[PDB]
C-alpha cells in the first residue's frame, strides 16, 4: 500500500552467517535474518527488501538504484568498511538516510578493524548490538 | 507496558545544556525534556528508566560503580570524555550487565579529534549519529535482551 | 591507419551527470564517450571508451591493452586510493598510460590525496575536469 | 554601564607565586585578581576573576558566560593539552573568548606544544607572562 | 604416488597473465603450464590437486567458502589482494584445514607498499620469494601433515 | 613522636579494590590496604596516611598540601597516569621524593596503558608487583 | 588579448645541463601559444621574492598562470599562499613523474591551491596546460 | 628613544587585496606607538635575505621586534635561526587563528625561539604587542 | 662425494628447542632437529651441516665462511630478525642462495615480531610451517 | 636471617663499570661493592643471593636458560639491552619463577630513546629510578613471595 | 690550478656574534688551502638565489665545493636540487654536532646528494674537508 | 712523547676488500690498519687499530679508552643503526671521540640514515671513504 520501502544491503562474507563465530554472529543464517527483518519491518509498516553480495560491482549497482529511488538504506559493508572507498563514494550519492550496521563490536577487535571509511558518509552507525542492530536501524527509519 | 526491569541512562559533560548547546548539531530539546521522553518510552517497553546527567567524573564513576553492584544495564553518553577519559573507561569495565554507548552526533563526520572513542572497546556496543532517537534504540535493545 | 587509444573509466563514473556538477559537469558518461571519440577523430585517433564498476572487467581490459600495445587513458576513480590489484594490472602495460582525475584530488579530504596508480603510469592529469581526458588524447596524438 | 568580562583560571593556577618565578612571577592568584580588576576598571570594564582545579566548576562558569554573553579570558593551564570536555564547553560561548598561557608553551616539552582549546576560541596569547591577561582585557575594551 | 587427498591451489588477480606478466620477476611459465606442473607434482606425492585462478574477489570468496565446508587444505597466492583486501582475509578465517599463503616474488625486497600482507596472520604460514617452486614446497608440506 | 610522615595517594577506581580482576589486583579492599600500609609503616618508624579519591580537584589539593608540608608521596594515579597532565603538573610542585606505583604490569596490558605522563616527573616507579609495591615504596622512604 | 603567463621556478634556468634549454622551451611555448591564438610569456627565476611579485601581478591582471614550482613544490608555503591570490585559472606542471621518484618528492604543497596539476608528461605538459587554457 | 621594529613577511604587502592595506596598518601602528611613547617603524618584505638583515641589525641595536612571519612560520628555519640572535624581546603575531585553519598551518617553527605569540586577534594583535613593549 | 654442501644456521634461544611453547615449536630438541635435517638432506643428495649459536660474533663468522665457500644457507635468525642489522649486513655478503626460516607464524604474533630486517636481503622466506619449514628450504636447494 | 631460598641477580652491559660510569646518574658504588651489599641484604632476609654481571648477550642468555631450568627467581638489570634486545626478552620468557626488571636511573625522565623497555611486558614487574636500593626492594619482594 | 669553493649559507655572516668572525674563518681557510697547494675562495650569503648561482657555476667549472648550508640543511630542497648538478666532489660541513641538538635539526636534506658530511668538529671541519680535497 | 689514539672498527669491517669496492675500496682491514698507523706516525701520533664483530670485546676496548683517556675514532658499522649498548659505552669516554662511516649513510636505505651513536660523540664523518679515518686523525693531531 503506502508502506515505506527500505533496502537492507549486506556485503562480503555475510552470506555465510551461521557458519562463523556464533558467540558474536549467532547461529542464524542470512535467509533467517532476511525473513526476520521483512517480518519486523511489516509490523512497523515498512516494505523491507534484504540483499547480500560478495560483489562490489553488484553492491554499487544496488546503492546507485537506491540513490535514484530515494530509498533509505541499512548497510553492513562488513570487511569493505575498513578500506573500500569505491563503496563509500557510491553511498555519497544516496539522498534518503543511510545507517551503517556492524554485528560485532569492531572497536573491541584488532586495530585494522577499528576504522570505517563508510561512517563519515552515512547518517549514523550501530556496532556490537548483534543482529538486533538491523532491527534498531529499521525502528529509526519507521519514525523518520 | 509493565514497568519493572531497571535501566540507567547516564549523560556526561555539557549534556545538561542540551537545547542551547550547538542546536544545529544536537537539536532544541532540553535535558529535562529528553529525560521525560526516555522514562515514558521505557514505560511503554515495560522498563523502569532512570536518567542522570553530570559534568563531574567523580559523580559519574560513583553511578557506574553502583550499577556494577546492582547489575543494572547502562546506556551512557560520555560526550567529550569519549575521546580521552580512561578513568571513565576503567569504571565501565566494572559493569556486569550490558552497556550501550550513545553519541547524538555522527562523530565520524566531525573533526579528527572526535573520531576515536576510548569507551567503545569496553562496552557491549555503540550507536552514533541517530540523534536523541539513539537513546530509544538502546532502550529497545535492552527491552528484549 | 588511425592509432587506436583506449579510455577506461572506473567505479561510479557511469553516474556522471548525477551529483557535484561544479566538479564533474552535467554531461552523462555516454555524452563524454561520444565527445572523446569525436575529439580523437579530429586528431586522427581511433578512440574506444569503456566504463565499469567491476575490477575483474577492468583488469581484463588492461590485460588486452597490454597484449595489443594500445595506449591507455585511465580514470581509476576511488580505486586510485587503495586498489593495488588495478595498479598491478597497469604495470603490465607496454604503451604509454595517462591517469586522469576529473577533480583536484589534492584539494579534497586527506584520504583522496594519495594515488596508488600514479607511480606506475607515464603521467597524471588532475583537477582539469572532463577536458583532462582531451589533454591526454592530445599528448598521445603526437607521441 | 561597565562591560562585564570574566577571567577564568584552571588547574594549579591557585598556586601562582610558589614555583618557577622566572616564568610565572612571585605574585599570588589573589594579587593577580586584584591587578586585573584594577586594570579593567581603568579601561571601563567590570572584571571578575575566578580560579578552580575542578573541571565541573569550570564548565559551570563557562555555561553561565555562554548564557550571559559575557566575554571570557581563559587560562586552561594543563587542561589545554588534553581536556576535550573544557573545549566542548568553550565552543558554546557566544561572545569572544581569548586563551592565555603565561609561559611560552612552544618553548617547553613537546607534550605542551598542542592546545586542544586554541581552534575553538577567538585567539590565543602565549609566553607574555601575567601581562598576557592585560593584553586580552585591552583587546576586549575596544571590541 | 596414490592420488587421493584433495588439495586446492587458488591464484588471485593478474596471475592468469603469468608468462607475460613482468617475466624478469615472475618467470616465463604460463598459468596453464603451472597448473599442469602442480597437478603432476601432487600426483607424485599421492595428492589430488585442483588449480584455479580468478581476477574476481566474489569468485575467490566462493571457492574459499566451499573449501571451508569441504575441509580441503588450500594453497593461496592472493597476489596484490595481500596488501589490502580484508574481504579475502575474512573469507580465509572460515577455513578449518590448513592454508599456506605463497608469493612468487620476495615481497620484502620490493617497494614498501608490497611488504605487508593482511592475509599472513590468518593462515597457517607463508612462503615468499622461492618462485613457482614455492607452490611445490606448500604441497610437500601438506603431503606429510 | 619524631616519626617521618608519608602520604599514600590512590586515584580513580582504587576505592573499588577487591571487586575487580583478583588475579592482578587481589581480593583485598582499599580499607584493608590502608590498614596494612599504616601497620607496615609503623614497623619502619613511619607515620603513614592513606587517601583515595575519584576527584582530580581533591587529589590536586592533597598534592599541593604535600608540596607545602614537604611530605614524601607514594602515588597510584591509576588511569590518570595515561593522560592527566593536570595531575603531572601538581606533582612537579613536590619537594620531597615521590614514588609512582602501579599494581598491574602496565607494560603487559593494552598499548594505551604503556605510557605514564607521571613517570618523568617523580623520583621513580614500581609496576606489576601488586599491592606489595606500596610496601616497597615505604621501605625505600624509610632509609631516605 | 588572450595572455597566458608561464612561470618556471628554481633550477629550471639549467634545463639541458640539469637536452632542450630553457630558451628552447620558452620559444616553443610562445610559438605553440600563437598557433592557439594565445599571447604567451615565459619567465624563470630562482628568487622566491621575484616569483611572488610575478604571481601578485597575475592576480591583479587576472592572467591565467602555468607554473612549474620545481623543488619549491615540496615545502614552499610562501609560494602556495601567493598562488591563493590568483583569480584566473592556475595549472601546476611537473616535467617528471614525481609519484615515481623518492618519497620526499611525492607531496606538492601547491596542488591543493591551484586549478589542476599535470605531472610526468615531459615538456609537452606545458603545451597541454596551454591547450586547456585556449578553450577555457 | 623607545624604538620598536614591526617586521612583516611574505604576501603581507598584499593586505586588503589578499580591506585595510599594509600602508593603512603601518600608519595605524606608528600613530598607536606614538600615543604609548614608542618610536615605531614598520617594514614588509617577501625576501628572506632582506628580513634576515633587518633581524641581524635589531640584534645589534637591541631593538624589540614584533614579527609576522606569515607562511615562513610553518617551515623557514633560516628565519627562526636569525630570530635566536635577538637580545631584546620578540613577539610573533598571526592575524588569523592558525589553530582553527588547515593542519599544515598549526605548527610555527618561530614560536619556540621568541618571547611570545599572539594569534587570531586580527590587526589589533600588533597593537597588543606594542602595548606589552610599552611597559616592559 | 659430489654431494652439495648446505649450511643450516640457527640463532638465539634455538638451542632451547623442546623446552618452549610446544604447540608452536614442538617437543623436538635442537639435537633431534639437526639429526633430522642431516638425514633428510642425505636422501636429497645434500651434505647438510647444522649449527646453533646465541653469539652474534660466532654467527657472523659462519656467514662470512659461507660467503667465501659459496655454500647455500638456511638461516633462522630468531629474535635477531626483528632488529639485528649486523646479521643482515653479513648475509648481504653471501653469493649462493639464502632462505630465512621462522618456525612460528610471526605475522600472527605481537606487532614487534611482524617485521624482519633479514627478509629484504635473502632469496626468500618460509614462516609458520614449523620445523618442516627447514625441510622445505632443503627441498628447494636440492633442485637449485 | 636463615639464608636458603636461592635468588639470581643478573646485570647487563656497562654495569661492570659502576662507580666510573656517569656517577652523577648511577652513583659512586662499584659493581663489587653492590654484589657484596645485595648478598648481605639477602642473608638478612634468609635469601641465598648470587650476583653476576656480563657485557656478553650469549653469557646472559645462558644464565637465564639455567635459571629457567632451576626455577630460580631472577632480578635483572638489562641496562641498554632494555631498549631493543628481543633476544634477551625471548630468553626471559622461558623463566618460570618470578622475574623483576630493575633500572637504577628513572628512564622516563631521560632521552626518548631510553623510555621504552622491550623487557617489561615479559617479566613480573619493573622498578625504575630508585637507585641501587631498587635491587634491595626486588629482594624484599621475593623474600615474602 | 687546484681551485676549491667554500660556500656558507644563512646567518653564517654573523659568526662571532651568533668568537671567530666569518672574515677570520675565510682568511684561515685561504691560508690553510695555500699550505696544501689549493687555491681556496670563501663566499657567504643569506640569499638562496645567490647560493644557487654559485653552485650552478661550480657545476659548469667542475670546481669541488665545501658547503655549510646552515638552517637550509633541514628543509631547502631548492638548494639540494642545485647541488645534484655538481660534477666534482661536494662536502657538507656542520660546525655543531646536529645529532646532539633538537630533533628538528637531526635530518639534512643535503646529505644524500653530496659526497660526504662532516659534523660537530667545529671550524676545523672546514680544514678536514680541504685536506680531503688536497689528495683527491 | 707521542699522543696515543685508538681506532676501533665494528662488525663486518674485518671483510674490507671483499664486496662493494666502489664504496669500501679493494684494501683489506690489515692494509687499512698499516696505512692509519703510518699516517698517525707522520702526525706524531701513536695509533692502534682494532676490529671486532663482538659487542662485548668492543665495549671492553671503549671502557679501557675511558680509563686511559685515549681519544677514539670509531666506525660502529651496522651497530650505528640500533646498538644502544655500544652508545652507552661511548658516553663514558672522557677524551674526544669521532664516529666515521666509510659510506654516505644518508644516500642509502632509510634504515641506515639514523645513527644512535652520533648524539653521544664529539662529531661524525660520513661518505668520505677510507680517507675519513685520516681526517679524524688530522683533527686529533691538533686538538
Amino acid at each position: 500500500h503506502m508502506s515505506k520501502q527500505i533496502l537492507v544491503l549486506n556485503g562480503p562474507n555475510l552470506g555465510r552467517l551461521g557458519r562463523r563465530e556464533p558467540q558474536i554472529y549467532g547461529t542464524t543464517t542470512h535467509d533467517d535474518l532476511a525473513a526476520r527483518l521483512i517480518e519486523y519491518g511489516r509490523e512497523l509498516g515498512l516494505d523491507v527488501e534484504v540483499r547480500q553480495t560478495d560483489s562490489e560491482e553488484r553492491m554499487m549497482g544496488w546503492i546507485h538504484q537506491a540513490a535514484d529511488d530515494r530509498t533509505p538504506v541499512v548497510i553492513n559493508p562488513a570487511a569493505w568498511s575498513h578500506y573500500n572507498i569505491a563503496i563509500a563514494d557510491a553511498l555519497v550519492q544516496l539522498v534518503a538516510p543511510c545507517i551503517e550496521v556492524h554485528i560485532s563490536n569492531i572497536a573491541a577487535r584488532e586495530e585494522f578493524r577499528h576504522h570505517s571509511v563508510v561512517s563519515a558518509h552515512v547518517t549514523g552507525t550501530i556496532a556490537g548490538l548483534g543482529l538486533k542492530g538491523y532491527e534498531l536501524a529499521l525502528s529509526w527509519l519507521a519514525t523518520d
